[PDB]
């Protein structure tokens, strides 16, 4: 509370630390007038833990994709501060892809087949695709290992963790279908050209806002207000340039508005439905 703690859900804190510290170092001095003297970074392995941190006041501010964000809001532990633009894109969506030699051409043909997902905190790699399956009445049971098989009439999913693993398992004929964001598709660390050329997109979800800054329930309203002001000013401060590049290539922030609120509310309903029916 004299300290501002910035976090995110991370499966790779060694690497994500570097993404957060530069902007935290930019923010902290600019919050002195609301009692902030110092900054810390605290990441969490998953949404549940991060929700616990948030609820207990151990993390103040996270920058997350909107689905994860809604997991946090649903648990009562955080609320939106700013909508976040990353790599010049305000929105993203999930794509389902297969090997081009697969006999799958549509989402409906996932029945009988396996899907690679990421982890439960992933928007584009779990929440969105699972939501999509729910809307289309496509059952998708958790599979225990790559030797496990779906019931006939149903799909099944395997959690492979990383985005590269989704691409790799599908490429290597271990899993029939993969889910990634449309942005991930064009990001060569996640979707290597050597794999991508063997893939076909079979389905696209509707776009949602891509990312959002969340602050914890009970943050002091003056800290909240000033944080918002500081981030809003960052996008056009040259002294914030390198820090924002490191911060998931943040290219913009903007105030919440009735549209983004409505879109987060619809996404939140969808996430809740996924949560309720898994
Ligand atoms: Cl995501
Ligand atoms: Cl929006």
């Amino acid at each position: 509370s004299s300290v501002l703690v910035l976090g995110r859900i991370s499966d790779d804190p060694a690497s994500h630390y570097e993404q957060l510290k530069p902007l935290l170092d930019y923010v902290v001095p600019r919050m002195r007038e609301v009692g902030i003297r110092r900054g810390e970074i605290l990441m969490a392995p998953d949404a549940r833990q991060m929700s616990s941190y948030l609820r207990r006041g151990r993390v103040d501010w996270v920058s997350e994709t909107t689905g994860a964000a809604m997991l946090l809001e649903q648990r009562g532990s955080a609320h939106p501060l700013l909508m976040t633009e990353r790599g010049g894109l305000r929105d993203f969506h999930t794509l389902f892809f297969v090997r081009r030699d697969s006999p799958i051409h549509s989402l409906s043909q996932l029945r009988g087949h396996t899907l690679a997902l990421q982890n439960a905190s992933s928007t584009s790699g779990y929440l969105l695709p699972m939501l999509e399956l729910l809307r289309n009445g496509i059952a998708c049971d958790v599979l225990l290992s790559a030797d496990d098989t779906p019931a006939r009439g149903s799909a099944g999913y395997l959690m492979v963790g990383s985005k590269l693993n989704v691409a790799a398992f599908v490429h290597k004929h271990l899993i029939d279908v993969g889910a990634l964001s449309n942005v991930d598709w064009d990001d060569e660390r996640h979707m290597p050209p050597v794999f991508k050329r063997d893939f076909r997109i079979v389905h696209r979800t509707a776009p949602v806002p891509r990312a959002v800054e969340m602050v914890r329930t009970g943050m002091d309203p003056a800290v909240e207000q000033r944080l918002r002001v500081v981030l809003l000013q960052a996008a056009s401060d040259p002294k914030a340039g390198p820090a924002l590049k490191r911060f998931f290539d943040t290219t913009g922030f903007r105030p919440l508005d009735p549209t983004s609120r409505r879109r987060l509310q619809e996404l939140s309903a969808g996430v809740q439905r996924v949560r309720d029916h898994v």
